[PDB]
């Protein structure tokens, strides 16, 4: 039984674990704490980019965005460099997904616009996809810091997996926008030790990671079998037992994915 295996992992890492894989043709949904809330962390950045793509003509990608020193207030491996030149929307999407740049994310939030620096429009984008559970309330760095249990800035394995399914595999976006999102996620640089480590090499994996305080570590993926059958995999965890400075534990997500890969194979 999968639930027995997920529970052992929780004991091993002193963690809380959530897992969701929607049903397909022939496979039942895999669910474990799938409706408990977990911090989004950097994982909102995948549907944030979709929201931005959806809202604008493709050539909006070429629009140059300028920003300064006081706009850098979280891990931002790409944006820290180009504060002189500015960055285009396309570059910002690229960094937000592949590098989980937080400044890219804040700037895309502002591009989307409206109250909460764009956090209301982000959340309404999710509503339009039938997700009535997720909420974004703060931008970077504040969104990774809410105490354990607190509903702000949370989604559920169940909710984000249905979002991601619509985004990459359904018709939420037109195909040309769909392919852009899909390809940034394919080229992600931060997930090697997460869902990716759980599936064999001949499976395609695309993903968006997240990491936060209280030992938070997440990964949302779409994976394709060697014969091209897709599944959506959402893994979320935290370790409230360590307190604010608990270490996230990637190996936890890689072990849970392997458990899921052995079922799906
Ligand atoms: C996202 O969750 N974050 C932004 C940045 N990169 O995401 S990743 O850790 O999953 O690769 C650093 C960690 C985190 C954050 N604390 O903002």
């Amino acid at each position: 039984d999968l639930a027995d295996r997920f529970a052992e992992l929780e004991r091993r890492y002193d963690a809380r674990l959530g897992v969701y894989v929607p049903a397909t043709g022939t496979t039942a949904a895999i669910e474990y704490r799938a409706d408990e809330r977990f911090a989004f962390c950097s994982t909102f950045k995948a549907p944030l980019v979709a929201a931005v793509l959806h809202q604008n003509p493709l050539t909006h990608l070429d629009k140059l965005i300028t920003y300064t020193s006081d706009d850098i207030r979280s891990i931002s491996p790409v944006a820290q460099q180009h504060v002189q030149t500015g960055m285009t929307i396309g570059q910002l999407c690229d960094a937000a997904i592949r590098y989980s740049d937080g400044t890219a994310a804040n700037l895309l939030l502002a591009d989307l616009g409206g109250p909460g620096g764009g956090t209301a429009a982000f959340t309404g984008y999710l509503r339009s996809l039938g997700d009535t559970v997720s909420r974004l309330d703060a931008e970077e760095p504040e969104l990774n810091r809410d105490p354990p249990g607190d509903e702000r800035d949370t989604t559920t394995p169940h909710a984000i997996a249905l979002v991601l399914q619509q985004l990459v595999l359904g018709n939420a976006l037109p195909p040309d926008k769909r392919a852009l999102l899909t390809d940034w996620m394919a080229r992600n640089t931060t997930g090697a030790k997460r869902i990716r480590a759980g599936f064999p090499a001949d499976w395609k994996v695309i993903d968006k990671t997240g990491t936060g305080d209280y030992g938070r570590a997440n990964d949302i993926a779409v994976v394709w079998s060697p014969t091209g059958v897709p599944y959506v995999v959402a893994v979320m965890s935290d370790r409230a037992g360590g307190g604010y400075d608990a270490e996230p534990r990637e190996a936890l997500l890689a072990e849970a994915a392997t458990c899921v890969a052995g079922v799906l194979a």
